[PDB]
């Protein structure tokens, strides 16, 4: 089945925090109203049996004083009084700051994240699910004992690694508008995570990785050497350059690694209506969706798939493209077709949908340095195959 996380709690813990707000209640309520719930299996999030069997799931990555100053944290955002000097400097020590606030809910909204993920991971292990959809998750930045960008726990991370301990290889692909550090470092010994980013990147721009560090890419150390792949794209970029640009780089790594899974990060701050207004990326379905052509690929390979989340700041053009990745795993994986209006429906958030409560977003289209990036992304992955003994063609994988 196509399964997808969601349940009572955990649509309230995803709508507690300031930042991202109902942006989740949304996502789901549109999947609803669109009649596609009862094709998908429920994945309900995980729960533990102890404070010690959460503590040991969680710090399989993040260090114990991090998670120790995150659950403080939310404690001390539960009382009135404000924080001292001695707690302020602890959090700064973990960039608990600035950009990733405490707020009354940051532990366990965190965690819920963490709860669906591993969830979502469990019900591919279990060949319950060919894909699972979790668009609670997807909170790539956080490292090891820092929040970042937002993130404060890294499902995907923990996910993954649920995953590779079930030989096991993950292909890890991130179509967010950012550079997917944190799943990127905590792979960058590992060469059976191979992950691949693409991204925005110039000079200030978060979160400063995955380009040019004359200067070369950096790629993996250890055994995981040539393991991660980075495609950093100018701004302004639109469906089909995009979609042009990975297509090839996506089709050899699945030739050339042949994951026993592969974990999708899809944020949505790549549409043209994001208000980054960096990339103009649609969610159009005939210019056909750069997102929804990535989705088709990856899903006529036929390997067991996650898909998660991440940014995303127009909440209801978010809410549109998620519905249409969803509607689309459905088809692709069911072999059932899936016919969607091209006018919202009537539901509880529909008023959000104006002024033209229509499904594509509102956004009319237009519009050498990639040769170069495919000519260097072809000889890491040749690299990566002699280092991990390999056995490949050649002349399919340049085709
Ligand atoms: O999504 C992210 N990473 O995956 C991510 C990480 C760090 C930052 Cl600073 C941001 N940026 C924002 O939050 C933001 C910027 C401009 C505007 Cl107009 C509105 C917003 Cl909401 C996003
Ligand atoms: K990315
Ligand atoms: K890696
Ligand atoms: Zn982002």
């Amino acid at each position: 089945s196509v399964g997808i996380v969601y349940g009572d709690q955990y649509r309230q813990l995803c709508c507690s925090s300031p930042k991202f707000g109902d942006r989740y209640a949304l996502v789901m309520d549109l999947i609803n109203a669109y009649k596609l719930i009862p094709e998908l299996s429920r994945v309900p999030p995980l729960q533990w049996d102890s404070p010690s069997r959460m503590y040991e799931a969680v710090t399989a990555f993040h260090s114990t004083e991090y998670v120790d100053a995150l659950k403080k944290l939310q404690m001390l955002h539960c009382e009135e009084k404000e924080l001292t000097a001695d707690d302020e400097l602890l959090m700064d020590s973990f960039s608990l700051n600035y950009d990733c606030p405490g707020f009354p809910s940051v532990f366990d909204y965190s965690l819920a994240a963490v709860q669906g993920s591993l969830a979502a991971a469990s019900a591919l292990i279990c060949r319950h699910c060919e894909v699972v959809i979790n668009w609670g998750g997807g909170w790539h930045h956080a490292k090891r004992s820092e929040a970042s960008g937002f993130c404060y726990l890294n499902d995907i991370v923990l996910a993954i690694h649920r995953l590779v301990s079930s030989q096991t290889r993950v292909l890890y692909v991130d179509l967010d508008l950012h550079h997917g550090d944190g799943v990127e470092e905590a792979f960058w010994y590992s060469p059976r995570v191979v992950t691949f980013s693409v991204h925005h990147a110039s000079p200030g721009f978060f979160p400063g990785t995955g380009t040019w560090n004359l200067p070369i890419f950096l790629n993996g150390a250890g055994r995981g050497r040539f393991s991660a792949f980075n495609l950093p794209l100018e701004e302004g970029i639109n469906d089909l350059d995009w979609s042009n640009a990975i297509g090839p780089i996506l089709d050899s790594l699945n030739i050339v690694i042949q994951p026993s899974y592969v974990v999708v990060q899809c944020g949505a701050d790549c549409l043209a209506t994001d208000p980054h207004r960096i990339f103009r990326l649609t969610n159009f379905y005939p210019s056909l969706s750069g997102y929804l052509y990535a989705i088709k690929k990856i899903l006529s390979w036929k390997v067991p798939t996650l898909i998660l989340g991440g940014g995303g700041y127009n909440f209801p053009d978010t809410a549109r493209l998620w519905t249409r990745v969803t509607a689309l795993t459905i088809e692709e994986v069911k072999g059932k077709k899936m016919t969607i209006s091209p006018e919202i429906p009537e539901h509880s958030y529909f008023s959000r949908y104006g002024p033209d409560f229509e499904l594509d977003i509102d956004y009319f289209p237009h519009e050498d340095s990639i040769q170069k990036h495919h000519r260097r992304i072809l000889e890491q992955l040749r690299n990566y195959a002699d280092l991990n003994k390999l056995i490949y063609d050649y002349d399919q994988v340049y085709q």
